[PDB]
Parts: structure tokens; C-alpha cells; sequence
């Protein structure tokens, strides 16, 4: 009550992302994507799973909008997958995937969930990455054509869009570190992959308003991971900064309209791409609003002999660990406060906010995940917080909706507040989510 409420129009949503919920990989027309191609590659996903089945929610959406439903959440983020609406990346539309998803949209509206859009959630055509995906310039054009495309027949319904979903993560994981699709692990790529995902982004935001059939309110959604040195040494604060520039500051400054940031142009050296003042500009499409991705914050030391940035996490064995994270919430808050203070988007939205663990079904057939439970309302509180000190904070969303196909981890990195049998398709509420009906109706 005291102190926990939020604005009563506020997003109360859950998250996902095509691929790793829909399944139904070659029906109705979908072609093929990168995370296809790269799930089916031998050893890239570590228990031998991939996307083909996933949560079946291309078939099963109309139960994750009851899970919603019984979640009392009024809003749903997902993403459209560019494999079901251009099969060939750039190519002709197809009309079955727009369909599909128009009844998706339809069937949120019609249960009261606000539906919250992602264009670009890592599912490249697969046609577009033999032409190089995000390491060439045409990949930006065809993007924006995307954009258009879906925008056109769903902007009717449709307010909220975001175009991607966490560029670092395509262009560096994709393209540099090599862990994701298209797996790529060349520096240079990594750099020239983000300015061409940056370069789609602005292209789609100004094809996207043309096409509105009504004003829409379009976003980005940056993965943001709040960096702060083990010790106050040069050494320590410096691998800091890079840490913060290469994930962070990366993309956030050529969107506020600043440029690259100048200190990583000169790390980059000969990596860096050519980024002329025009391709800048269109960057800098003014946002409607930016959403944040949060996890986890960077604990960083010098790290010389290691690679591009040089700055290794040191792990805090104070703080507690979930299946594969650190939990630090106070990091939200000080990220919230930096983009309130230092950056000039706005509103925000938390776009992706939750944690893993090895969730069980108990003996009673609840799931018991009060680590998950926790992790919630510590950074619920981060953001009342944020609130309280004028963050303009518009809205949350819970990742994930249900547990699904994590990336490179398969399906064995549970993240959802719902379980997800995988073998049944059998969805269950786990007590987190309780925990947020239940605190959402509260308010
Ligand atoms: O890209 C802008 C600017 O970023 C600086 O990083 C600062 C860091 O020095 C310190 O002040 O903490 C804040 C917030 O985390 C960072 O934004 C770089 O040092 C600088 O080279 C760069 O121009
Ligand atoms: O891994 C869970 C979810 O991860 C999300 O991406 C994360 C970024 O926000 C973060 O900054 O980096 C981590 C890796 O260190 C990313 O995995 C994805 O957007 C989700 O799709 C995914 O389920
Ligand atoms: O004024 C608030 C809006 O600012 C937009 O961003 C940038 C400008 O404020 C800044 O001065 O210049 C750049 C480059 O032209 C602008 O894009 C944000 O994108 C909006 O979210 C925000 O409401």
C-alpha cells in the first residue's frame, strides 16, 4: 500500500519473444531464420533443443492470453516474427503471417491486454544473413520495408512498437562473441552489424510513422547493464567505462543524438564503422519512448589480455546468485537515474525485468520459486524508487511470460513465471506470478 503504488494507468505486462515461444517453424508460410539455422547446427545450443516446438504459442497463444488473463496483467509484449510476414527477409509479404498475427492482436484486445510490439526479437531471415544480415547496409532498407509492411495492416490496433529488441545482443553475441545466431565471431562484424542495426532502427521508425494509419508511439528496447569498477584504481574505473561504452553508451548515445561515443571510436580503432554524419542523423529518430531491459549489473575489473573490452565481471559472493545471474536490483535504480538524468529519453518502460532458476514442480503441483518472488519485488521497489525521484516510468513487464527456448541454453533455462512442461505444453503458474497477480491487484 504506503509507497508501493503505482500510477493507475500504468503497464502491468509479461514478455516474449517469437522464437523462443511459437514453434510451428515451417507452417503457414514462415521461412527460415538465423536462430533456425543456428538451433539445427550441432553444438551451438547446449542440450541439443531448438526453437521447432518451443512453447507451441503459435498454435497455444490463446493460452498464454489466459495465463495473462489470470495474471491480471493489462498488456502483452511480443514480437512478430520478420520470418512469418517476408519469408525471404526482402521478398514478397506473406498474407497468412500478418493474418495470424491480426487474430493474435484481436484476441488481446478482446481480453484487455494492450498489445506491446516487437518488430526485431533476433529472428533475421535467413536469406538476409547470406547476404551478410546486419553486415550490410541493404539489411537496414529491408527492415524499415518490414516495418512498414506489419505497421500498415495492425497499426490500426497496435499504439506501442518497438523496432528491436537489444541491438548488442544481435550484433555482439551474434556477430562478435559468436554465442547467438548468426554466430559470427569477428569484432569488425559485431561493429558494423550495430550500426546497420542502428541504421534499421532510425530507417524503420521514419517508414513506420508514414505508414501509420493512426499516431503511434514508437520505441527501442536496449539491453542495459549498469557498470561499476571493483576498486577506484585507473586500471578498474577505466575497464569500467569500457565495459560501459561497449554495452552501454554503445547505442545510447547515437540515439540521444551524440554520436558514438568518441573514447570507443578510439578503443575500436580499425573495427569501428564508417559512420557518416547522414546515417547519424536518422539514428536519432526522436522516440516516443525507450524501453530498458534489466538483469544484472557489472562488477568490472582490468582484464588486459582478454578480448575487446578487456573487463572482467568480479563476482560479489555477498550477493546472492539465481541459476545463471547475479541479483543486484539497486542497479536499476541507478540505471533509471542515469537515463532520467544524463539522457533524454522519455517515458521509459521496463521492457524485461526477471531471473532463472531450476524450477521443480512440487509434491502439491505448484512451483515454489520464492527466489523469483523476491527478485520481483526488490526491483518493484527500485522502481518505486525511481519513481519517487522523477523517473517517468510508464510500465513493467515481467520476463518471462512462461519458461521457453532460452538462445543457446535450450530449453533448460527456466525463466518464466510460468512453468512450461516442454513435453506436454502444459502451462502452470508459478508462485511468482501469483505474487503478481496479487500485487497488481492491489493496485
Ligand atoms: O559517452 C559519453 C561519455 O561517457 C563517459 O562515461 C561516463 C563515466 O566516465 C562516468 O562518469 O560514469 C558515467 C555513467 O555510467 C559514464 O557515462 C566516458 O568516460 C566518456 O569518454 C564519454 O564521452
Ligand atoms: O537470458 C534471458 C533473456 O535474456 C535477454 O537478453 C539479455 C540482455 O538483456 C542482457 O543485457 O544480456 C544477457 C546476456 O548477458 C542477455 O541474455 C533476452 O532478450 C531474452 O530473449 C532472454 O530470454
Ligand atoms: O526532448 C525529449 C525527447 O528527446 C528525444 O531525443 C533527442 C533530443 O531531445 C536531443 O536534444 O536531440 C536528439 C537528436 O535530435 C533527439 O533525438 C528522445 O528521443 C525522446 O524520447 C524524448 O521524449
Amino acid at each position: 500500500m504506503a509507497g508501493e503504488r503505482f500510477p493507475a494507468d500504468f503497464v502491468w505486462g509479461a514478455a516474449t519473444a517469437a522464437y523462443q515461444i511459437e514453434g510451428a517453424v515451417r507452417e503457414d508460410g514462415r521461412g527460415v531464420s538465423i536462430w533456425d539455422t543456428f538451433s539445427h547446427t550441432p553444438g551451438k545450443i547446449a542440450d541439443g533443443t531448438t526453437g521447432d516446438v518451443a512453447c507451441d504459442s503459435y498454435h497455444r497463444y490463446g493460452e498464454d492470453i489466459g495465463l495473462l488473463n489470470a495474471l491480471g496483467m493489462n498488456a502483452y509484449r511480443f514480437s512478430i516474427a520478420w520470418p512469418r510476414i517476408v519469408p525471404l527477409g526482402a521478398g514478397p509479404i506473406n498474407q497468412a503471417g500478418l493474418d495470424h498475427y491480426s487474430r493474435m492482436v484481436d484476441a488481446l484486445l478482446g481480453a484487455g491486454l494492450q498489445p506491446f510490439v516487437t518488430l526485431y526479437h533476433w529472428d533475421l531471415p535467413q536469406p538476409l544473413e547470406d547476404r551478410l544480415g546486419w553486415g550490410s547496409r541493404a539489411t537496414a532498407t529491408v527492415f524499415a520495408e518490414y516495418a512498414d509492411i506489419v505497421v500498415r495492416q495492425l497499426g490500426d490496433r497496435v499504439t506501442h512498437w518497438a523496432t528491436l529488441n537489444e541491438p548488442w545482443c544481435s550484433a555482439m553475441l551474434g556477430y562478435y562473441l559468436g554465442v547467438h545466431a548468426p554466430g559470427h565471431t569477428d569484432l569488425k562484424r559485431g561493429l558494423e552489424a550495430s550500426h546497420n542495426l542502428l541504421l534499421g532502427h532510425g530507417l524503420a521508425v521514419q517508414a513506420m510513422r508514414a505508414a501509420a494509419p493512426q499516431p503511434l508511439q514508437i520505441g527501442i528496447v536496449l539491453n542495459l547493464t549498469p557498470t561499476y569498477p571493483a576498486s577506484d584504481s585507473p586500471e578498474d574505473v577505466a575497464a569500467a567505462r569500457r565495459f560501459d561504452g561497449f554495452v552501454n553508451r554503445w547505442f545510447l548515445d547515437p540515439l540521444a543524438g551524440r554520436g558514438y561515443p568518441q573514447d570507443m571510436l578510439d578503443y575500436y580503432g580499425a573495427a569501428a564503422p564508417q559512420a557518416n554524419p547522414e546515417d547519424l542523423t536518422q539514428i536519432a529518430a526522436p522516440l516516443d519512448w525507450l524501453g530498458v531491459n534489466y538483469y544484472e549489473r557489472m562488477r568490472a575489473v582490468d582484464a588486459p589480455d582478454a578480448s575487446l573490452p578487456q573487463a572482467q565481471r568480479l563476482d560479489d559472493p555477498d550477493l546472492p546468485h539465481t541459476a545463471d545471474r547475479e541479483v543486484y536490483p539497486e542497479g536499476l535504480y541507478d540505471i533509471l537515474l542515469r537515463l532520467h538524468n544524463d539522457y533524454p529519453f522519455r517515458p521509459l518502460y521496463i521492457t524485461q525485468n526477471g531471473c532463472a532458476l531450476h524450477d521443480e514442480i512440487a509434491e502439491d503441483g505448484g512451483i515454489h520459486d520464492g527466489q523469483r518472488q523476491a527478485f520481483f519485488e526488490a526491483h518493484l521497489a527500485q522502481l518505486q524508487r525511481a519513481l519517487a525521484a522523477g523517473v517517468p516510468l510508464k510500465g513493467y513487464f515481467a520476463w518471462s511470460l512462461l519458461d521457453n527456448f532460452e538462445w543457446a541454453m535450450g530449453l533448460s533455462m527456466r525463466y518464466g513465471i510460468c512453468y512450461t512442461n516442454f513435453e506436454t505444453l502444459e502451462r502452470r503458474i508459478k508462485d511468482s506470478g501469483y505474487w503478481l497477480r496479487d500485487f497488481i491487484a492491489g493496485q
